[PDB]
């Protein structure tokens, strides 16, 4: 495609496999995943299942503004911050900066996709991409802004959307 | 060498800050208590000005370390950070920095006591002091961290501490 | 995936900048070369326009996996007074545009008469368009003066004289 | 009241002692001093001797807004930096210096001036005293006398004789 990258769940799985394999190759097995809410939710859960990482914590950030930090002490822990895309890099910057104030043993970052203009390059990523990424978990947000985007099941979504608006 | 405020002096420190907040027309929407030294000051200030929303940040101080941040969204709120003493000023700096990341409408700071060398001056404080302060709520910590500390009820404390050490895991 | 300019093209890029400078009636009193990618462009531009005053700024923008910060870092500024001078900042590529932005910001504190910027190549996503540039390019550029860094850091890099480079790199390892 | 504050060298030493004591108590021992040239020259050297700080670097800046002429330093990355000047009047100079030094990505930049005026836009992190009138320092007293020869400083007669010889040979 030319404007959009619309990864299948199959590709999302392979992105996570790719980051997992790179973590193992680097010998960086995090003690704690910090999922960036809410784009990093699904990548962090899949990565957790893949590598059997039992400790996931969360930071609610909107873009960046912190709304909440859901974690206990990280002192002396190896942390991996997980997001779905690093576009401007501002989110990873803000999250790295605040997590560093918890004095972890180490902070590394991971994002499934990287834009070529990001001010922060994740330690781990699957693909650098210069198109707008429509993820399986924000496809309806994208459709609500632009109905033309070429995603599956749009008809069923649009029927539901119309019923919602009637409320 | 020590300044050892009575609880009566602590009450007057809180009144002074509450009076300053009202004079300045800065009535915060949210108090952020610096744990654990800011606990008592924040509760007393909250009681005094009927400030119903208190949130908390667990920070310990060669650098301040954040252990947890106990708060919901602060966006668009007027926040007042509350601690008991600003000494190096590193704690207020660290807390102000992280709270600013929550995009509050405003952040101001308060400490009961200020040391004259602090790297961060609070917006509100009661007294500038150059002695080490023994607070009523950390007097036993000061006893445990020093050789010979002149506080009331020390002999009752030491008898209890002796028994605590005898049975500790 | 790479744009790999010949030295012939680099010369033409510098000509193109010099031609644009003259067309804009902006003949710099001082070139500020961004070290170290702007070194060779600034020297060639100086020879072309007979600009005798080149000064330097050591600035890096770490954007690698493992070596990453959000902003460029100045290490040193090699210049004396620029007050009242027309300055041109010269670099080889503007990618994010942060480097040109940072250098412009610091040079402005020297109260020049004017600061303008030039880069041989511009990426489509730069935050600001340099005042002068040769071409907008979206491929990763391999310059003649950082081709061996690219070879050391990336796989399957197709550059001329790679044979001679790897032979030397082999010898370097034996004494490193 | 008095027109000028005219500190003795004894007072300048005490100002430097005061700042040095505050640096130690506040847990900020600098890795590098950045002396603002040329008023911060003598304060920085005295502070360096007091605290045994071996790394002094320099910035040539003059003050509509401050103008940097040169920055005499190598990499400051990861270092604790203290900027040192003699007086903060508008605060524009410390603002400009802090701004450029921050671009060197130090671990931290803090500022110090011996004296602070109340209308400064920037309050230095460390200072000795607040003053709300003109200060004549031991190191710029002759510049002041050249503007107004009535200012009450010592050794003025010797200076004026020298100054008269200088005015000739031009
Ligand atoms: O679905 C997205 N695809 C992208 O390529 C992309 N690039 C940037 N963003 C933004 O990331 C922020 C995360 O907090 C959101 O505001 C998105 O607009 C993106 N969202
Ligand atoms: O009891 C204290 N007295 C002080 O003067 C003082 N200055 C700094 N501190 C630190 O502040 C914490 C409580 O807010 C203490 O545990 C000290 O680390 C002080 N604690
Ligand atoms: O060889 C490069 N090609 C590029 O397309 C490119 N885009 C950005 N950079 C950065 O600019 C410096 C040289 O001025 C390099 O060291 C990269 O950090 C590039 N380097
Ligand atoms: O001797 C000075 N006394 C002042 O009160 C004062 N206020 C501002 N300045 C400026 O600071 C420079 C020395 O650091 C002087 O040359 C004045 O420009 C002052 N210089």
């Amino acid at each position: 495609m030319v404007e959009y990258h619309i990864p299948s769940w199959d590709e999302i799985e392979d992105a996570v496999f790719s980051i997992g394999e790179a973590l193992v190759k680097s010998n960086y097995i995090p003690d704690v995943l910090i999922a960036v809410l809410t784009g990093g939710i699904i990548p962090a859960k899949l990565l957790s299942d893949l590598l059997d990482l039992k400790v996931i914590r969360y930071i609610d950030i909107k873009f960046p503004v912190i709304r909440s930090v859901y974690t206990d002490s990280l002192e002396g822990k190896k942390v991996l911050v997980v997001d779905d895309v690093a576009d401007t890099g501002e989110t990873l910057e803000a999250v790295s900066n605040v997590i560093t104030m918890f004095n972890p043993a180490k902070v590394m970052t991971a994002a499934l996709y990287l834009k070529p203009w990001s001010k922060r390059i994740p330690d781990f990523y699957y693909k650098q991409i210069d198109k707008w990424i429509i993820f399986p978990w924000d496809k309806w947000d994208v459709v609500r802004e632009n109905s033309n985007v070429p995603v599956d099941k749009k008809e069923r979504f649009l029927n539901l959307y119309n019923q919602l608006l009637k409320i």
